[PDB]
């Protein structure tokens, strides 16, 4: 008898599911209800491996159900070829970005087609052409006409590797979010920013409905981090002004022991005494003389000069020094702070080294703070020293000084974030161009509608796109050179280009209605698609594409043109996929195993020597070399860095496609990380052929035999089957539903060792002959081409013409 041989049909299958188009989505999804499966888009920076295909492999398993089961189903692919992705790796290899990215667009088709991945290749978006960053450009000019488009000075996040401003968000431990190794550095420079912290609180609450993962609720909600401050006013001794001072403590006002002012607060020179007016002026003045960087440095010494003015503290009515200090910045808060040397370690010092006061209002929980304090105690406590508030919880005290502040007129409530504007700007080449235009006369100017889009210059040296500090576009006077829209003389256009995540912080959007020419999208098409009912993608986006395009689909949605206002209903973050890596050798003696720098570094920890338990902890082994040595392997995630990527092609040719999805599918739950290892191949072929034997051994009984029959004129082994299989296929549903691929996977394998088991009794009955049928059926997310060349064993048209078994549910009763 012969066996399971994945060559040949998978290929034939393949080009079947394409040409009969069963995956293609409908303009408008028809009254019988639709799914809306999305993956994030790969950046085509290099070849796809079986990390990426567990990511892929998981959407077109729920595609594929989706469909069987009659919903309308759109899941489309595509390309985030813009940026610093597709880019970086372009130029690291000193291939031209538009060549490298179209040939990595090729294979990465070829290596999802050749697992038996369905996609509505007419939607495809390739974000680096025209026809989708036109539209980039479109949503910039309506951002801009909403006040959420600016531009300005400060200091900004800088890769000396990327040669470009990075936005906060893409600085990851202080590293580069493309290259972790090295740590990003500071820059005064005019940039982009888009307002994102005009729809902070939005983005904090309309979390809370979700069906997201709590860990990636967890992460947005700290890195927006809502706080509860306020804005104190303090009376100035003999004078009308009350000095404003912004506070992210006002739980900590009894404890203000002095106030300083930045040398360019209008009060500090105002304020001075008049003895003390000259060395008041000159420190202003030589404040001024620095940069930027200089005064936002760290570890200067404290310096600082007395106004010989005083302001009285409105909580205790104790009269307090005025001081303007270089330390304080005028651009935080309102240029004046109240300083509370026991409770913030910057005024702490400050205050040791002038001989300033130093009161404590807020008590450590446990063993009290020590008398004389040698550091300030940031952290939240009781409140003690602070009049009635004696006694409170500081976080609480907070809310409860701002309540007397307004009551007494003494101040007001103040919400602040953490979040700051994104910074969209970047001085590279490879990227969307900012619509603006600078002109000498009027200033800033946007580029008319009706004008885009503004095409990237095409540049063929690749040595001129290679960034060195400044836009590449900045050597080419063809492109920039033009006139004023408003006025007509001459003018500049804009040379920085958008960063990637602007491309895909709508893309979703765009699969809606790929070929629309006059708006991103169609309300109606997009608002009968969205929201996205199930995305799957890495938890590394938490903070970047995860939070951008909620921002996006916000204000799409306040310009009238998206009637949700969260992009994705649900989301699932799967884990990673490992693969066992050689980190070098090693050396044992008893217990402790020694590591050389050259395995330690590319372990990248710290130790030299670790303990075999130490080792095995960590999940990793000591295996013995031909080199005569020991080497420690370990799993590692799959990447190219890494260079244990395990990719299509070469796999699905040695073995198949349905033995590379079962493997990944069965390793784990999908949200976990899992090894891909051969013991997890073999496992997958043990499976398949066990399927087939069965099909196989009944063959020609089947094909003479019905699959009709009536369920309650069932009896013994028969009712058994009945039972189980429905038992079954409720399991399987339900799993397929909450995405428990592993666990629906193992059911299908119990089932198969029950129909082994019926058949040790029973003959090829029209059960058996239903079961099969089911089977194939419940068996076709997960490994379509075996079960697509089944089927045809014995019915006419393909699996995805049968439509999803009925569940009998008087079958699951006792
Ligand atoms: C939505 C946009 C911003 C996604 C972005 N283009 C991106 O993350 N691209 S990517 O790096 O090509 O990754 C695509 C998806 O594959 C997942 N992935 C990569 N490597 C993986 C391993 N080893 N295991 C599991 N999943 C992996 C990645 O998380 C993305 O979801
Ligand atoms: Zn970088
Ligand atoms: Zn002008």
């Amino acid at each position: 008898m012969e066996k399971y041989n994945p060559h040949a049909i998978e290929a034939k299958w393949q080009r079947f599911w394409e040409e009969k188009g069963f995956m293609k989505a409908k303009d408008l999804p028809g009254g019988r209800g639709k799914q809306y499966v999305l993956v994030m888009f790969p950046y085509p920076s290099g070849d796809l491996h079986m990390g990426h295909l567990k990511n892929y492999t998981m959407g077109d398993v729920l595609a594929r159900f989706r469909r069987m089961q009659g919903y309308e189903v759109l899941h489309p692919m595509g390309w985030d070829a813009f940026g610093l992705p597709a880019e970086n790796a372009a130029l690291k290899f000193g291939v031209h970005p538009k060549d490298w990215t179209y040939a990595n667009i090729r294979q990465a088709k070829e290596s999802l087609r050749l697992m038996g991945i369905l996609y509505d290749w007419d939607r495809e978006v390739t974000t680096c052409e025209p026809e989708y960053y036109r539209w980039n450009q479109w949503i910039f000019l309506k951002m801009w006409e909403k006040g959420l488009a600016y531009r300005a000075k400060g200091l900004v996040n800088w890769c000396p590797k990327c040669q470009t401003v990075l936005a906060n968000e893409q600085v990851v431990e202080g590293r580069c979010w493309r290259h972790e190794d090295t740590p990003v550095e500071k820059r005064e420079l005019e940039q982009w920013y888009l307002r994102i912290t005009a729809y902070a609180e939005r983005l904090l609450k309309d979390l809370e409905g979700l069906n997201w993962p709590e860990k990636v609720k967890a992460m947005q909600r700290a890195w927006i981090g809502r706080s509860e401050g306020a804005e104190i006013l303090f009376p100035v001794e003999g004078k009308e002004v009350r000095i404003p001072v912004f506070t992210t403590r006002p739980d900590t006002l009894f404890g203000a022991t002095f106030l300083v002012l930045a040398p360019e607060h209008p009060l500090t020179l105002e304020l001075a005494a008049p003895e003390k007016r000259e060395e008041v002026l000159a420190y202003v003045e030589a404040a001024k003389r620095k940069t930027e960087i200089e005064r936002q440095a760290e570890g200067r010494e404290k310096t600082g000069v007395f106004l010989g003015a005083y302001a009285l503290n409105p909580a205790t009515g104790e009269r307090i020094p005025i001081w303007t200090a270089d330390y304080v910045l005028f651009g935080y808060g309102t240029g004046a702070i109240m300083a509370v040397p026991a409770h913030d370690q910057r005024d702490y010092e400050f205050a040791r080294k002038f001989g300033l006061p130093i009161k404590k209002v807020i008590e450590r929980p446990g063993e009290p703070l020590p008398e004389p304090l040698e550091r300030a105690y940031e952290e939240p406590g009781i409140m003690v020293n602070s009049g009635p508030f004696d006694g409170t919880e500081s976080e609480e005290g907070k809310r409860k000084v701002i309540a007397w502040l307004e009551e007494k007129g003494l101040g007001k409530g103040r919400v602040t974030y953490r979040l700051r504007d994104w910074l969209i700007s970047r001085q590279r080449y490879w990227g969307t161009p900012i619509p603006m235009v600078h002109c000498e006369a009027c200033g800033v100017v946007p580029v008319p509608e009706e004008e885009l889009p503004v095409l990237l210059p095409d540049l063929k040296d690749v040595e001129d796109i290679r960034p060195k500090g400044k836009s590449p576009l900045e050597a080419h006077p063809e492109f920039y050179e033009t006139t004023c829209p408003k006025c007509g003389g001459p003018a500049k256009r804009d040379t920085d280009t958008m960063d990637t995540f602007f491309d895909s912080s709508w893309y979703y959007l765009r699969y809606t209605d790929p070929h629309n020419d006059r708006l991103p999208f169609d309300p109606e098409k997009a608002n009968a698609w969205m929201p996205v009912d199930q995305y799957i993608g890495g938890v590394e986006h938490a903070v970047l594409h995860l939070l951008y395009s909620r921002f996006f689909t916000k204000f799409l949605h306040d310009l009238g043109m998206v009637k949700v206002e969260e992009p994705f209903q649900g989301l699932f973050t799967q884990g990673m996929v490992l693969a066992w890596t050689d980190f070098g050798p090693v050396e044992v003696e008893g217990s402790v195993v020694r590591l050389p720098e050259p395995t330690r570094i590319r372990l990248e920890i710290p130790e030299s020597a670790l303990s075999l338990e130490d080792v095995r902890k960590m999940g990793a082994e000591l295996r013995p070399h031909e080199d005569g040595t020991l080497h420690l392997w370990k799993p590692a995630v799959m990447s190219k860095s890494k260079g244990n990527g395990v990719m299509v092609g070469p796999f699905v040719k040695e073995q198949g496609a349905d033995i590379a999805r079962i493997t990944i599918l069965f390793a784990a739950p999908p949200e976990n990380e899992m090894v891909w290892t051969e013991e997890g191949v073999q496992g997958a072929w043990r499976f398949l052929n066990r399927i087939y034997r069965r099909v196989a051994e009944d063959r020609e009984a089947l094909l003479e035999t019905s699959g009709v029959f009536q369920a309650e004129a069932l009896e013994g082994k028969d009712r058994e089957l009945y039972g189980k299989l429905h038992e079954t296929l409720k399991k399987v549903t339900e799993d397929l539903e909450a995405l428990r691929f592993n666990t629906a996977i193992a059911a299908l394998m119990e089932f198969l060792n029950a129909l082994y088991e019926y058949r040790k009794d029973r003959p090829v009955t029209p059960v058996y002959r239903t079961a099969i049928r089911y089977y194939l059926q419940m068996l076709f997310p997960f490994a379509p081409h075996l079960a697509e060349e089944l089927w045809h064993w014995f019915w006419p048209d393909s699996l995805f013409e049968a439509g999803w078994p009925e569940l009998d549910e008087k079958a699951l009763e006792k």
